[PDB]
Order: structure tokens, then C-alpha cells, then sequence
């Protein structure tokens, strides 16, 4: 099953999330600039409030090929509370090898990457 | 067939400032800070003689870079002086349909995108594209 990227407009950028069923997985971030420099983010799993905008639905491998272009990976440190312990099964169902830590890293870099590039859409 | 494009960079610590190396010169953006540049939404191109301090990132066909970075709405405006009037012939040889404006737009989005995404990369990973 595909990944659905969604966003909320935050004026000078878009804040992205992954919609799965009735929830959105996204980062607790006051703003992308601060987040990018500080190098750490906490994940939230929140009920869909109906105010997210559809961005794109595509296979996970479309997004990982585009943004996870390194078997070395990110400097960014991702954490999550236990309500995110569904993320591996939800977003990587077929993939037994994906631990929660790996899942957060992959999804987190996708969301941060999308948010950073949204700076160019003015 | 056309030569591959050589992406190079200078490390700025928190991110990498990328350029395209062709012969003895580097095409890159006049930018003190990548996030500042992205917010401003406009930048000027520079063509500079290679000072020997650029780091090799990746050599690849143009369409490797365009598939990765142009296949995802930039409204950034790229300008150049006549010092960049070689950019189309240098980086898009024998493609008459690539005007100067188009060449700046394509190379600009690649450099801005690579630079922005390097904010998330470990800073020593040269091949982080």
C-alpha cells in the first residue's frame, strides 16, 4: 500500500505528515528552520482534524529513492512516544526488517526533506 | 553522447554549498546561507575559477539530477551576468532548445535542492545525493 503525504501551510513553508487511516504521523516542530539546525525531532501520531491538504500518494520506494539517497543516512535524531509504536506495521507492513527506530528515521527524513524543499515554492 | 555533470561542494559545517564544475570553473549561487537564500526566493549565479578547494560530490548524467530534484514546483528566480552566458553550451552541449534562462533554472534548482537537503546529512558524507 502507498504512502499518502499531506501538509499544512505554515506561511513560508509547508509542514508535512503521513496520513494512515484516521491519523497523521508528523513531527512536533515549531518551525522547519529551528528543527533543521537543532538536528532533533519528536514524532506525533494525531487524529486527522480534517484540515490537512493532500500532497501526493505514491509507493514508499518512490519517496525513499528520492530522499533517502544514502545508506549512511541522516544526522537528525528522531524520537517517538508509544502511540507511534504502530508506525512500522502501518507504513512498512510487508517489511519485517524495519524496526521502529529505522521507521522513524526513514519517515522523518522524508517529512523534513519535503518541508525544506517547500521553501522554494515561495 | 553528452558528458556527465560534476557536482562539487564546499562544506559550511551545518550544510554543503554545491556547484557544478566544468573545465576550470565552478557555477554556483551567490549565497551566504542556504535557508536565507530559499526564503528570499531569488539568487544570482556566479562562474568562478576553480581555487582547488571544492570537494567532489558526484558525477552523473543530467537526468539523474533532474529526476531527483526537478521531478518535485520551485518558484525561485535565478539570474546571472554575461559571465554565465556559457552555461547552456557548457552543461547542455548541442541542445539548442536549452536557453540561458532554462539552463539557470535547471542547474539552480539542483544546487538549491542539494544544498537544502544537506542540512539533514552527516557532514562528511560527500556522496550524500
Amino acid at each position: 500500500p502507498d504512502i499518502e503525504l499531506v501538509y499544512k501551510n505554515r506561511g513560508f513553508y509547508k509542514h508535512y505528515g503521513v496520513r494512515f487511516g484516521g491519523h497523521i504521523y508528523h513531527l512536533n516542530s515549531q518551525d522547519i528552520l529551528s528543527t533543521a539546525i537543532t538536528g532533533k525531532s519528536d514524532f506525533i501520531k494525531e487524529e486527522d482534524d480534517g484540515k490537512w491538504v493532500h500532497a501526493m500518494t505514491a509507493p514508499l520506494d518512490y519517496f525513499t529513492e528520492k530522499y533517502i539517497n544514502s545508506m549512511v543516512g541522516s544526522k537528525h535524531i528522531f524520537s517517538a512516544t508509544s502511540n507511534c509504536e504502530t508506525i512500522a506495521r502501518d507504513l512498512f507492513p510487508g517489511r519485517k526488517e524495519i524496526t521502529q527506530s529505522k521507521a522513524l528515521g526513514i519517515i522523518g527524513v522524508i517529512l523534513l526533506s519535503a518541508s525544506l524543499l517547500s521553501l522554494l515554492a515561495v
